[PDB]
């Protein structure tokens, strides 16, 4: 079945990369998504956040108005209430915007870590009005004018890190410049990267900013890229982009990846998903207005 | 190494409780007792005494005979004066009782909280005479007499809540009855608990009594037990107690534990329990020590 085998490619990931998992988790998160998993936006990602290690987180999205994820999530134990700003905010979003999709990942060691609400592109003010945000978000309102992050284009709740992020489309000619982005990093004390990665952010469609409860400041930021196949990957960068666009599993050959770099004061690592059934990339680019 | 260690476990700590915290208190905390975290009686607290929420406070004791954290605190900028009998209630202990022990308690939302003199244990008449403890504490001597507390073993100064703690040995016959623990919370007309947790209640060592300066009654009573392991706390009588039991971090594998069990007027903050995981191993055989225990 298509289930089995996305729960065997799963298990067959964590292991070739060393990822840390859970059985149990793996068996609670299938109870509750993995026929979502068969048939929706499902990727596979591994991530080197953690310093000698690999991680290993599983999401699906779906064009579908109500956050379905948190229905399940519930359901299942997946989620349960925390007393935190955390437990209505999903909820106030989907209720202050309308979405016309939403998501969901897991980490495969832990449980359901994010959900995702997805909008169509929408002014960034429409962000403020959501009570539980932090209060970080409002105050950086000139920030995002600074910027040229008025496009919001998602939205997403942490549950695990007890944090939120804004998505926003890169589509201002200022952000295909490399000086913006060495200035946006430069503005939190992020270290700037090499010049080479500097030239790859340039093409990034989409530009997440992470909030949280605890400080006023930017917890961390991130610019994702698209490829259309394992080959133009820029597996050189490092040894996982490499090892995942070679070897990740997919329901068809070649399969697109999705690449997000991340900048923290001094996590700063790489993330990378695999299309598995080839509709995430599309939906990417799509949503960004771009031509595959 | 070690400090980034336990820095990151309190922040994992409130994460996944939920509970509120500054990550530039953390910063300022660290940058002035990282160190004693690292190498002394370190502990980290969760307590649900916000209903619907869990708080986390985290704490060290060290067997030096003089304040120190003190000094660290007033260096570091956590404690300044406030024009108030605080301000030189810790002063006035260390004078008055020679102190075995000291230790100081954080909530990571705010800042240090408490400041703590160990003696040995002495006669409670012993602190009558410190000039600036709030007027209902001399005034309650007939009531510390008729509840055997007597054996005196902390005291402790609560800077944000304005209020200090006396800290007892319950070693008399009594105190193994819960008919005790029923008299000295009804006395109080704070809420008397389940039998069960009565029957956790005679076995606890230390009894804290909470007295502040704006009222002639007690604020709050805290009863102490531990706990040698994670297995071995009831975690069935409070989610929390649960959650933090098995999944609290520690240095070593099986961490032993502390459980207070606080009770004060239910129309305030009422009834909530508090547990510490002892985090290098330190704490609950001194605990046991301290009230001449073995475990």
């Amino acid at each position: 079945t298509i289930v089995n085998r996305i729960r065997t490619d799963v298990v067959n990931v964590a292991k070739s990369f060393g990822a840390e998992y859970s059985e149990a988790v793996i068996d609670q998160i299938f109870q509750g998504f993995g026929e979502k998993f068969t048939n929706t936006g499902f990727a596979i990602r591994v991530q080197n956040k953690r310093n000698q290690k690999v991680d290993c987180n599983i999401r699906y999205g779906e064009a579908k108005e109500n956050c379905l994820a948190w229905d399940i999530a519930r359901e299942s134990g997946l989620l349960s209430d925390q007393g935190h700003p955390v437990d209505t905010l999903i909820q106030e979003m989907f209720q202050a915007i309308p979405a016309i999709a939403y998501g969901a990942d897991f980490d495969i060691n832990y449980g359901l870590v994010k959900i995702w609400h997805l909008p169509k592109i929408v002014p960034v003010e429409e962000a403020f009005k959501i009570p539980s945000l932090p209060k970080s978000v409002n105050a950086h309102i000139d920030f995002f004018k600074k910027y040229h992050l008025d496009a919001l284009c998602a939205l997403t709740v942490d549950y695990r890190n007890k944090s939120t992020n804004l998505y926003f489309d890169a589509h201002h000619p200022e952000q295909r410049t490399t000086q913006f982005y060495k200035n946006i990093l430069q503005s939190q004390q992020f270290e700037v990267p090499s010049d080479e990665v500097l030239e790859i952010l340039v093409n990034c469609p989409e530009i997440a900013v992470t909030f949280n409860w605890s400080s006023p400041g930017i917890e961390r930021m991130c610019f994702y890229t698209a490829f259309v196949n394992r080959e133009t990957v820029p597996q050189h960068i490092n040894p996982v982009l490499k090892k995942f666009a070679q070897e990740a599993p997919a329901l068809l050959d070649n399969p697109g990846f999705l690449v997000g770099w991340s900048f923290g004061p001094d996590g700063t690592y790489i993330k990378i998903d695999v299309d598995y059934h080839g509709l995430v990339v599309p939906s990417f680019f799509h949503m960004h207005n771009l031509p595959l």
